[PDB]
């Protein structure tokens, strides 16, 4: 509350941190459905069906010009990637296997930067 302020996690790496895992998730062998944005004049369904679409390319480009304010929002467009294709995938096809051990890749990351 006013003048009453928990103990200051240092930040300074964060940007630094996110960049790196970032490059991890894009240089992996099934990041491929996830690279570029889907071409919403060539996929039938897609524009309709799924109300924010997020790619790992819109969010290199988001890190790179300061439109992340903290590393919680980082996270939560890399997690949209991973919801919107289970939304759009079946399970069982290789873009919806590609999706679910991408986020397992993520998520590991993550715990073990920064928890």
């Amino acid at each position: 509350s006013m003048s009453v302020k928990k103990p200051k996690r240092d930040d300074s790496k964060d940007l630094a941190l996110c960049s790196m895992i970032l490059t991890e998730m894009e240089t992996h062998e099934d990041a491929w459905p996830f690279l570029l944005p889907v071409n919403l004049k060539l996929v039938p369904g897609y524009k309709k069906v799924i109300k924010k679409p997020m790619d790992f390319s819109t969010i290199r480009e988001k890190l790179s010009s300061g439109q992340y304010p903290n590393l919680e929002t980082f996270a939560l467009d890399v997690r949209l990637v991973f919801d919107n294709c289970e939304t759009f995938n079946e399970d069982d096809s290789d873009i919806g296997r590609a999706g679910h051990n991408m986020r397992k890749y993520f998520e590991k990351k993550w715990t073990d930067t920064f928890k």
